[PDB]
């Protein structure tokens, strides 16, 4: 109604009425600015964070959103995979006393990616799901791993109460023409794995992405089908 708020270096989307998609921008020459996004999440009295902004610097800046737009406490922040993008404002969360989760296995990948653990590892059951001792009071977020897929380490989330799930750089949007990067991609597995991430949030209907704009579920078969074609 008044459109995406511009702060700072960085744009703000409200999905719901507790939730927003923010933004951050790496002006790559040759690519044009490119996009990462990640979720704030007001629950209650409290704010939960998924994922960082390429840079300590536009993760501070998100923390001065929230203080200004907001004006809740911040928690926690869940970081999705160990890579700029989703991890790259680590130091930023740590200096802002903020309790930060990621997966074990980006936790014991991260010194090899040049980057900060998170303080806490989140440990998953065979089914996927987050072990409920691991991520201490998440409130409406609701954390799966789906398997090995764009890399090994990505997780997911679901917000619970809204139709909106999170599928990290997993997920590519219903029109992308490709996977993008397989470097660290399982790509036998990644059909599969994105089909997990679909049940596992079976009624979610918009998908929010790390590099485009919030998607339907086709968002998932899209993936999934171009996904098939490299096993
Ligand atoms: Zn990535």
């Amino acid at each position: 109604e008044t459109g995406d708020q511009r702060f700072g270096d960085l744009v703000f989307r409200q999905l719901a009425p507790n939730v927003w998609q923010h933004t951050s921008y790496l002006d790559m020459p040759g690519f044009g600015a490119v996009a990462s996004n990640g979720l704030i999440v007001r629950d209650g009295g409290r704010v939960l964070v998924v994922d960082t902004a390429w840079t300590d610097d536009q993760t501070a800046q998100i923390l001065n959103w929230i203080k200004q737009e907001i004006n809740l406490p911040v928690a926690l922040a869940v970081v999705t995979h160990a890579h700029q993008d989703k991890m790259g404002g680590m130091d930023a969360l740590h200096a802002a006393g903020i309790a930060t989760y990621a997966n074990a296995l980006s936790n014991q990948l991260a010194p090899q990616e040049g980057m900060v653990a998170a303080q806490h590892s989140l440990t998953f059951a065979a089914n996927g799901w987050v072990e409920p001792a691991t991520a201490p009071n998440f409130g409406p977020l609701k954390v799966f791993y789906p398997g090995p897929g764009h890399t090994s380490d990505n997780i997911t989330v679901g917000i619970d109460g809204t139709d909106i799930a999170f599928g990290g750089c997993l997920i590519k949007d219903s029109k992308a023409k490709s996977l993008g990067n397989l470097g660290d991609a399982d790509t036998e597995h990644y059909a599969a794995s994105a089909r997990a991430f679909g049940a596992a949030f079976p009624k979610a209907s918009m998908i929010v992405m790390s590099h485009s704009a919030p998607d339907s579920r086709a968002a998932i078969t899209h993936t999934a089908r171009m996904a098939d074609k490299l096993r």
